């Protein structure tokens, strides 16, 4: 599913992403901007062999499992494919486990790069949440 920027504020917010861990939703709607386009469905492939899955782009590395990344945790304790999902649920409650580790959302390198220390809230403006 390829979300509507308005559409991806009102899931995340009703997920309780909306200043989880103090990070206001519009932190939340860049972050899947310059991560998926907005694209449940997007994957890529780091050079170390895991993949980053969904609208977050969340890493097999550390949380989920998809039977490919020797040397993984599955953090977040599910297939790695449940992140794809047209349902955010699973995306949006293991990127709370994700910025509850104590980076907040450096661990997302496109949030660091793109997002932090931007007007984020141009991201949820003319949006009904
Ligand atoms: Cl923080
Ligand atoms: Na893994």
């Amino acid at each position: 599913k390829v979300f509507g920027r308005c559409e991806l504020a009102a899931a995340m917010k009703r997920h309780g992403l909306d200043n989880y861990r103090g990070y206001s939703l519009g932190n939340w709607v860049c972050a899947a901007k310059f991560e998926s386009n907005f694209n449940t469905q997007a994957t890529n492939r780091n050079t170390d062999g895991s993949t980053d899955y969904g609208i977050l782009q969340i890493n097999s590395r550390w949380w989920c499992n998809d039977g490919r990344t020797p040397g993984s945790r599955n953090l977040c304790n599910i297939p790695c494919s449940a992140l794809l999902s047209s349902d955010i649920t699973a995306s949006v409650n293991c990127a709370k486990k994700i910025v509850s580790d104590g980076n907040g959302m450096n661990a997302w390198v496109a949030w660091r790069n793109r997002c932090k220390g931007t007007d984020v809230q141009a991201w949820i403006r003319g949006c009904r949440l």
